[PDB]
């Protein structure tokens, strides 16, 4: 799997275990992530900060 990093034109290739890419941010300005990878499991998303999960390639 690949995950796109903080600067999408740059990606990464995920380690063993994590079958995700994540997208990060603040509920007030979602639309500037403020950070980008691979995770394992999806973040519990709360009143404040909101993450988008994938499990397809650069999908991020
Ligand atoms: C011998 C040397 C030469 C080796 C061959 C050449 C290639 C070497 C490649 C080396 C690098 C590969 C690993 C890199 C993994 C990282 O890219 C990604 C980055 O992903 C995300 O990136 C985001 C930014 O773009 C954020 O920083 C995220 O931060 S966070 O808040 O979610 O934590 C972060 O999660 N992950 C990490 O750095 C994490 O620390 C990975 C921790 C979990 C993986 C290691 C433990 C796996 C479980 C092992 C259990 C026992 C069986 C192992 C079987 C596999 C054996 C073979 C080795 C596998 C090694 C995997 C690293
Ligand atoms: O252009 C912004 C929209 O791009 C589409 C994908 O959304 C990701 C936006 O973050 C891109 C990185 O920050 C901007 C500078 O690079
Ligand atoms: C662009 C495709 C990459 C495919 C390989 C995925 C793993 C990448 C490992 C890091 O890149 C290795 C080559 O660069 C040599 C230096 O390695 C250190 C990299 O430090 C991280 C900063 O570079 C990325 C800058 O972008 C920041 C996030 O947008
Ligand atoms: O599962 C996630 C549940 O998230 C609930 C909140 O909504 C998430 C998506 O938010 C989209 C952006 O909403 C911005 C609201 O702020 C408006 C300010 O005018
Ligand atoms: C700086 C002023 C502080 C005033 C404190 C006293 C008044 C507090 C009133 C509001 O209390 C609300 C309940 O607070 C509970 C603890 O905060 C948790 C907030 O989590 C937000 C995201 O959770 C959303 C639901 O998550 C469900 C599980 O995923």
């Amino acid at each position: 799997l690949k995950c796109n990093k903080l600067v999408p034109l740059f990606y990464k290739t995920c380690p063993a275990g994590k079958n995700l890419c994540y997208k990060m941010f603040m509920v007030a300005t979602p639309k500037v992530p403020v950070k980008r990878g691979c995770i394992d499991v999806c973040p519990k998303s709360s009143l404040l900060v909101k993450y988008v999960c994938c499990n397809t390639d650069r999908c991020n």
